[PDB]
């Protein structure tokens, strides 16, 4: 049930000048579409909702951990922190620090958030404690984004990133209750309008999570989709290019979903 129909993938990379990756399931009948899904992307920010969803794990066993107030000084404050430099002097709750990171990409959050966690082998042991083999996250924001060439340094496939989005807002590896938060900040997400939102028509529901490394053409989208009428659809699309600065395309992101839904014959 993989790529029954084939889809021009290989020129739209070539047009980006780069690698592209994709891994998009149908929830319902478990067709897949796949193009180097089985390699290597550098997560960027996308590490993030996962993040999220490891604290949401946690809260299950610590009933007070979301509305746990978090203070910080400002050495936190990393470039790219809209909402946590505007709680500088008051703090902000755990679960609040969840949201910004899922939903503004707030760097200083999820570097807080990650703490929390005990560091990158902290979420990279939740990601295991999922199945997922693959994942590997080593260092804090942003040293985690200089996405070398040929570096496994916190990187993950898009294949294993879609499965373990499954499991995660549609499966099993969340309690009801948390896998529906999950669900509700990635769907508030507000750095995705251009990626994979842009393929999904807008009577559908979705949530999604970004990541940009800043270098080597380098960014990335992953997402559930709700199609009305039928089951849904989890996906993720993944960029890089040979030269530290190629520059990232959000339009090769959306039409790169595009294709992926064509070729699950999700009319949109
Ligand atoms: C994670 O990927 C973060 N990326 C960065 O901080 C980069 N230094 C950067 C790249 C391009 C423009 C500004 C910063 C954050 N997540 C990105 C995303 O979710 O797409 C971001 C651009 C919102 S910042």
């Amino acid at each position: 049930l993989t790529n029954l129909v084939a889809e021009p993938f290989a020129k739209l990379e070539q047009d980006f000048g780069g690698s592209i990756g994709v891994y998009a399931m149908d929830t319902g009948s478990g067709a897949t579409v796949s193009y180097r899904a089985e390699e290597r992307f550098p997560l960027c920010s996308s590490f993030k909702g996962f993040l999220a969803a490891a604290v949401l794990a946690r809260s299950q066993q610590q009933a007070g951990l979301l509305d746990t107030p978090i203070r910080y000084g400002k050495n936190a404050l990393v470039p790219w922190s809209p909402i946590s430099e505007k709680y500088l002097t008051t703090g902000m709750t755990v679960a609040e620090l969840s949201a910004a990171a899922v939903q503004y990409s707030d760097n200083a959050a999820a570097n807080l958030l990650l703490k929390e966690l005990g560091g990158p082998a902290g979420l990279t042991a939740f990601m295991r404690s999922i199945g997922d083999t693959t994942f590997r996250l080593d260092r804090w924001q942003l040293e985690l984004n200089s996405a070398i060439p040929g570096d496994a340094r916190d990187t993950s496939s898009p294949r294993a990133v879609t499965e373990s989005l499954q499991k995660l807002t549609l499966g099993s590896a969340l309690a009801a209750p948390q896998r529906q938060q999950f669900v509700d900040w990635l769907k508030g997400n507000t750095t995705g309008n251009h990626r994979i939102r842009a393929a999904v028509p807008a009577d559908w529901a979705v949530g999604d999570k970004t990541g940009t490394c800043g270098v080597y053409g380098t960014a990335n989208d992953y997402a559930v989709v709700w199609p009305t009428g039928r089951a849904p659809i989890v996906l993720a699309v993944y960029t890089r290019a040979p030269n530290k600065d190629d520059k990232h395309s959000e339009a090769v992101i959306a039409a790169a979903a595009r294709l992926a839904l064509e070729g699950l014959g999700v009319n949109g």
